[PDB]
């Protein structure tokens, strides 16, 4: 199909993400990504399977964009403007890390999620806690958290000067 | 005690776990044990069963928000005690999980974002008047994340370390 499987892939990954876990179903992946569920049931028989795809999916777009995080700071070479940006960019892009967010929020109460949420605050550390520590690194990641439910919740982010404030003191000593 | 207050708690719970879109009479019935949905549409025939169970974790959330109020002006290192008051809150999880889900659940819900902003806005004109608008709307930030993070990495902040961060953040 030149990727029928990986829209159903990237569909499920939506559905999993707005329904939940034991809320995956063929009829609503084919609805999601605009196929026949034949080319569901073919593909994916098995639900487990399918549920196994969807997490894979959002978890390798995760550490994907970590990597990126991870290449834009070495580069930059100023802690506190970058992570600002790259927090910023992030806010920004509400298509396509939805689901990372719908997840990573579900993840809360739902420990079926966590290895996949827990991709975020672990990564995030051991990029940070080498340059700052670690006490610094856990301040700030937890300050990321915090400012990505903040903004969806208020439905205004924090600005770049503002972000970049925070760090800033957060780092700071 | 009080059967209609059962269910509206059981809606509440139901709502926390199945979205608004995932109530109903029957998922109810059995949350709040009651015996059959008969007594769930007797009480509540229609889903303004939903306006009751958001409007009793509206109170329950404004309530605990009057407590951090009065806990405020009851002392003065402001940086300590809204530590001290964070720590409770992680500790009693249990108590506040419904309110925690739902809180979570609205940055994707518009429908429970009523509910969840008498949070930032409560924390945010508390503390405004004592640092300003840049460090109370860094702090309710920062204590969003420091209840989510605290879930998803299975360990809290620790009162020392949230009186730390908070005071870099008030400092003006
Ligand atoms: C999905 C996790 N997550 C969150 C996040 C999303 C929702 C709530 C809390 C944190 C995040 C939040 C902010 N502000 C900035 C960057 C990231 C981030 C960056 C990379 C990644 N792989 C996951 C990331
Ligand atoms: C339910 C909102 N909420 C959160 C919160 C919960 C989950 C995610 C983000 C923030 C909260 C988080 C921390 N750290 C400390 C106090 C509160 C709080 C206090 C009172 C209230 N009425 C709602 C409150």
């Amino acid at each position: 199909p030149a990727g029928r499987r990986q829209a159903i892939v990237e569909a499920a990954e939506r559905v999993i993400a707005r329904q939940g876990l034991g809320g995956l179903s063929h009829r609503r992946v084919a609805a999601e990504a605009n196929v026949p569920v034949g080319s569901t049931t073919y593909y994916f028989n098995d639900l487990d399977a399918l549920r196994e795809a969807a997490l894979a999916h959002a978890a390798n777009a995760s550490a994907d964009l970590l990597a990126q995080w991870r290449s834009d700071l070495d580069k930059d070479r100023d802690l506190a403007a970058t992570l600002a940006r790259l927090t910023t960019v992030y806010l920004a892009d509400q298509d396509r890390y939805r689901t990372l967010n719908e997840l990573y929020m579900a993840a809360a109460h739902r420990p079926e999620l966590q290895r996949l949420a827990r991709l975020w605050p672990d990564g995030l550390l051991a990029l940070l806690e080498p340059r700052i520590g670690r006490r610094a690194a856990n301040a700030v990641t937890v300050f990321f958290d915090g400012a990505t439910l903040h903004a969806l919740i208020t439905g205004t982010p924090l600005s770049t000067d503002e972000l970049t404030d925070a760090i800033a003191r957060l780092v700071a000593d």
